[PDB]
């Protein structure tokens, strides 16, 4: 129907649309997690201050997206956006490990979305996902790698002086 | 329970988490209607900049409000954000006309926080409605207003010349 | 025989010098279509200099592909190039319908040379065709549906007004 | 029927026509020379870097054509352009003598169209050729007569340090 | 066992460190030849800079595959870096085209690689090879096999005016 | 042979070639070093900064010695760089215990080349190893021992947070 539309499958279409709400419950998981370190009986700012940029980060691949879908002829189909559903985050290392485990979720969602567009022989939609998608992951998960291996070898959860300092040193 | 909190009753502080969710249903709401003008079949790139540049303003509303509830030492409290619910609004004057009940409906929501806050004699809650919400929502509206005003006089949404016209002199 | 070729196909060779010889005929239509538009009796500047834009551009694409064959060792084989062969294009707004449909042609025919690059396991020829061409096809023919459909909704090609206007607005 | 038509001949008008064709066909001409000079196994990179200029410059010579042809109210007719038709060219010298010859012939043309200007008493347009192409084309074709003499005098085409060299100190 | 681990196969891990010893191989071969030409025997300075300069370059393509390895969870495993095997190579000539099998060489492992990370179905490895490798080794193919084609045109190596020459207006 | 050859005996020429092959195989040490600190699990990005320019140190030692080689009339002779051999590496504390051993062989191996300079009364040789390479070391050997003091004072290799707050107030 769209004038636009070449090479484009309807599987495809509903995979980005998927995505699209995937995106967005990270920036929301990513939101709820930014706030907690902000609460006055946790109080570490830069941790606040990097899940909040991690926050708008989702926001901006969740635009990508829609902007991708209307590019490539298709119509984005918007659903719920959950509240957070992590169990045990309340702290400046669970939270990390938290944001590890939904970045690798992430990632996994997005090989599937290029296992189907690899197999609707779909090169331009391979190539946007591998340019905008796949090194962004690995980057983010080798990152919170990172993070969550300097907090357990500094002695967190328990040492709150391993949080106040890895938020002034690694964060700041 | 928190050593910040001080006159802030338990529900002004439930009513400032459905506040949060308000404001976050109102940028989705603005985001959806954002890439609609973004569609090859529609093609107004300055509705899609307007609704985009609303959609980022309520994150930003609520955004403050969950500074505000760990300001004074309440809980945030996060629930699913409700897929946009609109369902006649994909033209220029009608989603313009969506605006202008969506900024409504979270105005008349102020105004009954305003009302809590008065009850529970919560003069700095008041004090924060009024200073950075009440007038923001008066002029969003009053702007919201001016411009379904000038789409109808053009002939909008029959005339396709009307909603170009106005994309390009007024959002341009 | 070239002291430079490895891992490419005489298939691909083949391909690559059919795939010159449509962009420099991609290259023709737009200039042809281009000085339409700076005819006494059409007279839209925008529209002229819209497609005269056009029409280096493929002649850019062209010259990059004969790049490509000779850095992989490729021999250039190049034929005549054929006369737009457009027959209901003389509008503004059918202009912009042919510029669509020819955008589209020259996709297809790269979306069947990555097919080729794919079945001869040829990643170099692959991400060339991907890196190079494909999002340019995709963000063409997306500006180009924009575009008729402006055209359409203002009243094109009956209204003399929408092409004048469109071309001040939209192309100036 | 043009409104702004006025002692333009009819037979001016098709050999403007013909001339655009011939523009064209130098255009090609130099192209396929320029990119022979980027094989692996020539790689003289200012004798390419040289003939891709020329070749930019015939195009616009074809565009000052179908300009002149809408400014006069002819109407432009585009055919087919051959592929180039060379066959003992394939040298740093060979090249630059199928560049001399090409260059004459555009020439004779170009006389041949001043001669029929003339007899059609049609000053602006016998202006038009002295002004942007006559002259043009005694100091092309006395610049290739230069570089096919020096070429010839330091070895060529024998000698690939004499089109080393000259690829070197002339062209570059 | 990595935490960050996520569809990296382990015969993908053995190939990229495998692919890490030949970048370090490549660096040695570059820098022999290199220092070759600073001898007072030989005495070709910007051969010996052009060599230097690639020599370096390869270094850095080592780097990048072991930052890759750590990316992804895998482990960098060390060989020795055998000395340069070359057998033919002592003239500006002989050198260019032991640097051009080289590269072949490398670039034929970078295809085995890109085939194996295609078979265990990892895009983000596909990516990265044809991002950072595959058109880097087309350009160096390309580039050295035209060194090679002008130095045996202008009668290297016999020539000893010839390797000069090219040594200050090529390598220059 | 060399027309350059002076008072260069061959034990000196031999042992500058040890001496390169020596200051390679500390460049491939300290690499290997590096990126153990680029490791998820590790998560020193100082630790493996320090290292690696240490690693491109020891290459430009090689290179000037290479130079050196040449300068005198010697000729190079290379050898396989061995891969790293240390058994007890693996932590910041540990792998600056080895920078130190490192440091300290590479040093008594100058010093070795300067008595058989001495032996072999070449004056020049031996201002060379002095002026370019026998402070060097003092100071090298001066700061890994200061680096291992300090680590070992915090309480490295036990405590993480030691090697942490090191990374970041010395190495940053
Ligand atoms: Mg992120
Ligand atoms: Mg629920
Ligand atoms: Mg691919
Ligand atoms: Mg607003
Ligand atoms: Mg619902
Ligand atoms: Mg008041
Ligand atoms: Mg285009
Ligand atoms: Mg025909
Ligand atoms: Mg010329
Ligand atoms: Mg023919
Ligand atoms: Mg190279
Ligand atoms: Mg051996
Ligand atoms: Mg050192
Ligand atoms: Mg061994
Ligand atoms: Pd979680
Ligand atoms: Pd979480
Ligand atoms: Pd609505
Ligand atoms: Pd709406
Ligand atoms: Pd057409
Ligand atoms: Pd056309
Ligand atoms: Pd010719
Ligand atoms: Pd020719
Ligand atoms: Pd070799
Ligand atoms: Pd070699
Ligand atoms: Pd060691
Ligand atoms: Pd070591």
């Amino acid at each position: 129907t769209s004038q636009v539309r070449q090479n484009y499958h309807q599987d495809s279409e509903a995979a980005i649309n998927r995505q699209i709400n995937l995106e967005l419950y990270a920036s929301y998981v990513y939101l709820s997690m930014s706030y907690y370190f902000d609460r006055d009986d946790v109080a570490l700012k830069n941790f606040a201050k990097y899940f909040l940029h991690q926050s708008h980060e989702e926001r901006e691949h969740a635009e990508k997206l829609m902007k991708l879908q209307n590019q490539r002829g298709g119509r984005i189909f918007l659903q719920d956006i959950k509240k957070p559903d992590c169990d045990d985050w309340e702290s400046g290392l669970n939270a990390m490990e938290c944001a590890l485990h939904l970045e690798k979720n992430v990632n996994q969602s997005l090989l599937e979305l290029h296992k189907l567009a690899t197999d609707k022989n779909d090169p331009h939609l391979c190539d946007f996902i591998e340019t905008h998608y796949l090194n962004e992951q690995v980057k983010a998960i080798k990152e919170l790698g990172d993070h969550v291996t300097n907090l357990r070898k500094m002695g967190a959860p328990e040492s709150g002086l391993a949080e106040y300092l890895f938020d002034k040193h690694t964060l700041g």
